[PDB]
């Protein structure tokens, strides 16, 4: 009757996982790199833009034209800086299992890549116009008449993974009830659009938030103005027996254009 | 150490952005230019017409024929003018970033368009049948039977942005329920044909009204009479050099056939 | 300083517009036109037929049979004539804008065919097949069960501009609902066959009339006998300076069968 | 003056109609010749058929099995006589328009087929089998559930042009109220079949009677027995200056097997 | 003058029909033949199964572990007799119309087909599974629900005629109102599987009762046991000069898998 | 009269049929295979996983950057032991029908395999992620609801076939209503995806219970550690003249990811 | 003894002689013709004018100099007819000496010149200048001074035959011979003038009755406006066998400038 815990039983480990974000970055895409300030002097960028006079009058006979004159306008924005650091020692090096070093200059590129996003979404939050709506097709015209369009133009729609199915379900019961579009959509359990804007899921945004963007070629409604791109350097401290390793970024983000986005909060 | 705030920092300007109109001009392209007081002394324009004699009778063997006559009708128009202007000193000529010169004669001309578009509105606003109507289906239909034609026509509505999404949302809710071609136009986000009535949309004109018209080829609604064109004339004044700029134009905005146009008032 | 005002303004004016017929003729080619009076002495045009012997009878053996005979009847048309005339003093002719005599000829002709398609809606008018429908589907089939027809046949509705309205209203709200056929219906606006008839428009006929006819091959129920055709004459007066302008026309209408009309009476 | 009274006025006449007959002959298609009794004496025909004998019974061990016998049954028709008969003067063919001689041959042979067809008619409404109905589809369902059918096979129903009516409209509105069937059949006004039965319409039938067919390839409802076909014989008489002219037939309408037709009462 | 009745009529006669069996053979297809006991002694089947030992449960270290046992169970069956018998005298076979003789011969075969699917049916109908359900889908599920099935499987559905025209209308009307395969079927009148079962309409069946099968490949619920093959004998029997004729056969009925059928009752 | 009663009457017997399980096996295919711990010393596995460092931070000119550590995590699973005996005395092999030992060897395997099944639905259903829903489609999507997923993934549903059948009926009559796919699902009578989750049933589960997957391409919701196989061993008692056979079998069933499992409660 | 009373002697007459004005037309050749209305649709002239600006100043050195303005003025006529017919019947055309078609054509000119010379005496006595005269030369002095003129010459008086002769009787020696070049002879026989006033003889005015006149190169007195000249028609009655001859003349007289007539009433 020896059993075991009479007996020793040594350990078994598997292979160690690495380390991967469980958010995934969407407002990267939306922006439009400007490189104006990279590789010359100046840390500012200026952008001027002319007004307008005024319309025509009748004029009675005989009598004088009155005379006007231009105006101009001026906005600036400014770069700034983003750095992050880890230290590792020499004995955690020598008898840590699985590689160190690797890891944290992945995760340093990581968090950098993380708070650029984060970084867009806080200064695209900062639009003047605002709306409330309910998840539902009437909702959601409700909120597309803010931009008071005449002609046909695209936008994009982004919203908490919550609020889309509610959209989904409610557009699907009453709207596309009794046609092929709507069965294949229950069928296949895609999201698409419903009023000419896609539908984007984000996990960053929580409940009753989200955001409404249009569209357009030229007219960015977000810029990311880059100074210098990421660098690593590596360095070792003899006394202390430690090795440094730093990045760092030079970048800024702008809000071009608060015409084209609109804030949203959505309730019951 | 050094800093920033020790050297001298330049600074960077972008490119300068020119101006356009924030709002179309949809009814210019309807109207018909006439170019008979063009070179002539005079501005009033007469429009004549005939009239109806009967109708036959029946007439026995060896019996008189009754005689009878006819008639004709006028109308007439005015025209009038409009005007603008501005001016440049020297100083912002020779040391201006950008042209402002091309600037002012391009709004100018601008200007000038707006104007006259709006004059446009406002002449064919005034038409004698008029219609009160709710924004669905019915209204339209309604709205049509007082023109009391007999043969298939085109016909253009043209109300405000917030009226549009109504109207879709009314015919796709009541009246497109189970057909497809409905789904297509909910998911695709566009306005089409309803009732053999094309829909357009425009910012000038406010809610709850709008304007409807019969188009046939050769008898328009409306005529813009050109007693002249548009001109720029420039002007230097030697004593205090400055630079002065002007514009005119002479025509008439005429309603010339009241039957086409019907005044719209939507309610709910 | 000078100022229109003071001078002197010319009037101008704008071509002048002939007349032309507001209501188009829609009976006209709907009667089969009979030559046989053309060229012949005679005003009367007669038509004979035959008549049914009998349905055959059981006899018993070694019967006499009976003996029975044919018989015929007959019917009668007498033409008549049309008139119309107009006179111009010499005064107008010389100081007169336009041209009046062209425009007399012209609308002795276009009265002349008035008076003929007024003759012929009088002469349908007088059947003896009536009806009280409302403007729905069931009141159409409620009058063509009055045809009491055992095979296929074509057959043409003609009613106001104002019925075919709600008719088609109806229509597309209660039968039409779920198919692409109704929404392309109401898409284009288009009127089409209902139940096998079309859908005709005249203006003349007054709200709360119709008419409705069945399209045999070879049995009309409508014969435009006709004697001579449109002449016109001329003639002056020299005692009193004037023009004399003259036009007839020889024809009759007639209503052959009465049996493929019926008169319709549509009421709430 | 001259005028239409005082010259001589002729005649104009048209060409004669010959006389056709104005219903349909439904009946004698459906019905196969027997042709037995031609040439051979005797004027009645039997048919015998034979019966069952019983089911099976189950016997226990040592006893004794019963002894059946079978049977048999005879049915029978008799043959009649139809005729017709006509005179004609020599005094009305020298001088008379038209043919009236070719008039009186066919309407001989119409009259016959006439008679042949009500003949047919009144022996195939003779049925036993009964029932009521409302005309609507649930009352074609009853009547055809009267059959009692395991298999499919095909049915014809032949009802007046109301009823007819009043089935194309119940079925249109209620049964087929969403799909493209009912509306194509709707915009084209097309009979067509409702539960696997075509639909012929007889002015024949009065309203409120109707009859339902089983159409099978080898066994007949109706049979027309046949003595001698049509002839026609002429003779003159000579002290009077006429001719005559008589046809006769025999033949025999019988209603070979009652259980494939339904005679149908139809009431609101 | 000489008449019909003066002579002498000879007799006609068509030639003779035999009896065919009115309701159709459905259940024989489905049974499986079974042919053990065939030229051995004995009477009685027996089949002999096995059962389950168990579910295994956890043991700790050092522990003992229980023990089981299995099971058998028996089931059995006894064949039966049927038979048929007639006679017919020698008169009636020297002067009759047509050949009694085969007529006997075939009809006995009918009579004993026939019973053996009475048989059929009878074993069939008893069963342990039962469910009382409308002539609807929703009942159709239920009584489905009883098989507790967890794969797709085949089922057939029999009714008495009856039954089915309420299971087609109940579907047609409310469960396929929109779709163009219920407007196929309803204008067809065609039936065919509703909920993966096919129907089958037998006269056999009154109205109220009802049956479900489930089809394996090699399982069939319906099992035919037979003895020995039909023999007919014949006789002559001297004293009264008639021929006496029998038939015999031995067989019985067994319902194997009480599993696979599942008896209904319809009730409004 | 030597009936069989009086004779001796044998007795016959079918060949035997050996036992086969009725329930299917569904979850073994969803459980991957480790073979680590075999043929090595060992009871437990330990998996490790590394950890973030931190979002990036803003730093101004000339200031120090701090610095950070990274951190692990651990788990460990223990493997555990089941067994099943079976006992079989010498008088019932001696005598008994058929081989009443290869039928207890096969039951052996088929109940190790049974439990090895049970275990992998016990380790199953011990996640923490639970919901209460009702067997209709907006149950289905508060389910779903709870993965908070922003891409389009598969997912399985296993639910008991009561539910199944109320989940496909209350579909069909309330979402996929009026289109041919849902007329295709009826007739047909098969279990397709609603909203992206097949539709898998399981005759283990009972009534009011269910589970619902997330299935990736390489990351599994249960493990299945392995020790050793199965082996059988047998001994013979002679005191008691008996045979005994047992089976033994280690393992071990684990929940790896408690994301992809959700525990699904329905009520109504 | 044969003398010219026994022969015989025919007539012989002299060619005709042609019918002549008795009254000479003396105010037709006073007015100047306009020929504008000939050929244009319009009945009404007018006549504009303009008008003097101001005088000149004195200007200094480096001063201003004042701006003026122009007007204008407008008067209107209107025309008439006038119209003469005559009848001839054709014996007296067949069996009369001379011509008489060319004596009524030329008489239809006469008296349409008469009439015209008439209408314009009558229109020219409207004048709103009147004086009263002796038959002197004191008195004639009188008169002429009313006119207050810059050149002594270029009048004309008309009066009566014998107020001629008392004026040519008060100045013996003082009345300048009516030589050529000494009296122009304007008309004809315009003989001596008084005070450099030519005197003309008319005999429409009556005793104590006169006109003065003053005549310049451009600036008449009397306008003559004309719209259509003569023209002479011709028409034939059938029934009578006789002709007619109508004229007519479409013309106006105006009185352009009050200030060049003076009347005139002479006292004893």
């Amino acid at each position: 009757t020896t059993k075991l815990v009479d007996l020793v039983n040594p350990e078994v480990m598997a292979p160690i996982v690495s380390f991967e974000l469980s958010q995934a970055l969407r407002f990267t895409p939306l922006a439009q790199v400007d490189n104006t300030l990279t590789g010359t002097p100046g840390d500012t960028l200026t952008f001027p833009a002319f007004t307008y006079i005024g319309d025509a009058t009748d004029i009675a006979e005989g009598e004088a034209i009155p005379l006007d004159k231009i105006g101009t306008t001026t906005k600036e924005v400014k770069v700034k800086k983003a750095a992050k650091g880890t230290e590792i020692t020499d004995e955690a090096a020598l008898s840590g299992y699985g590689d160190p070093v690797g890891e944290s200059n992945k995760q340093l590129g990581l968090s950098l890549a993380n708070k650029v996003d984060n970084d867009l979404l806080t200064a695209a939050k900062e639009t003047t116009q605002k709306a409330t709506i309910e998840a539902t097709v009437e909702g959601l015209s409700t909120a597309l008449d803010v931009f008071n369009d005449e002609d046909g133009q695209g936008y994009v729609l982004i919203v908490s993974p919550l609020d889309a199915s509610k959209l989904r379900l409610s557009a699907g019961k009453e709207w596309l009830n009794g046609t092929e579009l709507g069965a294949e959509r229950l069928i296949s359990g895609s999201y698409g659009s419903l009023l000419g804007a896609e539908v984007i899921r984000s996990r960053k945004l929580a409940e009753g938030e989200g955001l409404l963007f249009k569209v357009v070629a030229n007219q960015p409604a977000l810029k990311l103005v880059s100074k210098r791109a990421v660098q690593v350097e590596t360095d070792r401290d003899i006394t202390r027996k430690v090795t440094i390793i730093t990045a760092d970024n030079h970048y800024a983000a702008y809000l071009y254009d608060e015409t084209k986005v609109i804030d949203l909060t959505i309730v019951k």
